[PDB]
């Protein structure tokens, strides 16, 4: 939804 992505772990 927000980030939820390979680059994001605890980000959005």
């Amino acid at each position: 939804g927000c980030c939820s992505d390979p680059r994001c772990a605890w980000r959005c």
